[PDB]
């Protein structure tokens, strides 16, 4: 109830989910991670309009049901995505307009929700309905040109089709409270609640990058929407660079809002991401947990010198050398730059400013040394709550050779054993 993301989130009545791609369900490495870590699933594309209604009036749930069945059979709830929006519309719908388009939208909603009636926890009824031009208004689309009330109609339609599902409005770039787009959505939801329009949740995609960075005020945004009487959900979270601090910050924002139902990251491994170039998820392509994974898990579980517990001595660079390939050791702790390590958001343990704790391989006995920082996974580490420090690439623990405790004891990689020569404390 604390070793996996879903289980850790469940401790506070929340979920931690991911986007599942039906085309990857035959990949054992993929499903092993997905079934183990998440208790909520969103079909990445299988429940969209084009996927569910390829031809007007012709519904197809082959792909959607495969994802839905995999989710339920493996113990995960499901978020339906998405009933009505401008993107990925089938060819036939893109050419529709006015009343006929409005009716098509309604028929689609009834068809899809009817198929999954009572089996979906949340439905993204409408998505991407606002512009990014900075006006805070609706974006120009075929759906919007049929009447400004199309969104309201979609929700009223959805409520009737399946009263058991929570109905959400989902969008991106509505995380920062100071943005006009965020205000546009806020005003609409407030209007809906005041007039009784059936809406139960607001989904924040949370696709963060240096173009639209995460800001601490995201929590305020979540709290402001929660105050309107709707639940909130982080629906498609991914962070460019996967900063451990940022991932932990977003996790704590949801935990700080009683109405935040949970968090879904948009994909399992970076190689499965729609934005793989931004290495924005919690697992590497080879399936290894990233530093960000541990940061998130620690947050969900309610969680300078590096001193070894068994030895009482500090991780030290011999004679304050800055030479690449110098194996680190244990040494009496004292004020010195060669014992001052900085844990970065990328998961590095830096010394001297630009040298990185580096594993010279991946197996037991591998030498741990300092080497120029370059971003390799053999230079990334996960700081566990039990005091162990695990190498991302190797999955092995920082280990004081042979359990030595005296000055000069070298540091190596070794299968984690919870031994005192593998436990560290930082001050
Ligand atoms: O440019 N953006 O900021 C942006 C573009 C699209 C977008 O869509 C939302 O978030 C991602 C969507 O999923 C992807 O849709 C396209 C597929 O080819 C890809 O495989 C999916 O992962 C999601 O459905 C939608 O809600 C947001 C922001």
């Amino acid at each position: 109830a604390e070793s996996t993301l879903g289980a850790a989130a469940a401790q506070s009545g929340r979920y931690f989910g991911t986007a599942i791609a039906s085309g990857k369900l035959g990949d054992s490495a993929y499903t092993t991670i997905a079934s183990r870590e998440f208790n909520m699933v969103t079909a990445e594309n299988e429940m969209k309009i084009d996927a569910t209604e390829p031809q007007r009036g012709q519904f197809n749930f082959s792909a959607g049901d495969r994802v839905y069945n995999w989710a339920v059979q493996n113990g995960k709830q499901v978020r339906g995505h998405t009933l009505a929006w401008h993107s990925q519309q089938p060819g036939w719908m893109q050419s529709l307009s006015g009343s006929t388009l409005r009716q098509a939208m309604i028929d689609h909603i009834n068809g899809v929700m009817g198929h999954y009636k009572g089996k979906i926890a949340q439905w993204d009824v409408v998505s991407h309905a606002f512009s990014d031009d900075g006006s805070g208004g609706r974006r120009d689309s075929n759906l919007q040109r049929t009447g400004n009330d199309w969104i309201e109609v979609a929700f009223r339609t959805a409520r009737a089709a399946d009263p058991a599902a929570k109905l959400c409005y989902n969008d991106y770039n509505i995380e920062n409270w100071t943005w006009a787009k965020t205000q546009g959505v806020y005003n609409m939801v407030r209007d809906f609640k005041q007039r009784g329009v059936p809406i139960d949740c607001v989904g924040f995609q949370s696709h963060f990058n240096s173009g639209s960075p995460y800001n601490s005020n995201f929590r305020t945004t979540l709290q402001n929407f929660a105050a309107l009487g709707v639940d909130v959900a982080i629906t498609e979270l991914d962070i460019q660079g996967a900063s451990s601090s940022t991932y932990a910050a977003v996790t704590n924002d949801c935990l700080a809002v009683s109405r935040c139902l949970g968090i879904t990251v948009w994909g399992v491994r970076d190689t499965d991401s729609w934005r793989s170039g931004d290495t924005p998820l919690l697992f590497n392509g080879d399936g290894s947990k990233k530093a960000a994974y541990t940061a998130v898990l620690n947050a969900l579980n309610g969680g300078g010198q590096i001193k070894g517990v068994g030895s009482g001595r500090c991780l030290d660079v011999p004679n304050a050398s800055t030479t690449d390939g110098t194996q680190v050791q244990l040494y009496d702790c004292h004020s010195a730059t060669n014992q001052q390590w900085t844990y970065t958001d990328a998961g590095e343990l830096r010394v001297y400013g630009d040298k990185c704790l580096d594993a010279a391989g991946t197996g037991n006995g591998t030498k741990v040394q300092i080497y120029s920082c370059w971003g390799g996974d053999n230079q990334k580490w996960r700081l566990n709550s039990d005091g162990s420090i695990v190498g991302v690439q190797s999955g092995l623990c920082l280990d004081a050779v042979g359990g030595g405790t005296a000055n000069g004891t070298l540091i190596q990689l070794y299968s984690c054993s919870n031994g005192s020569n593998q436990r560290w404390t930082r001050t």
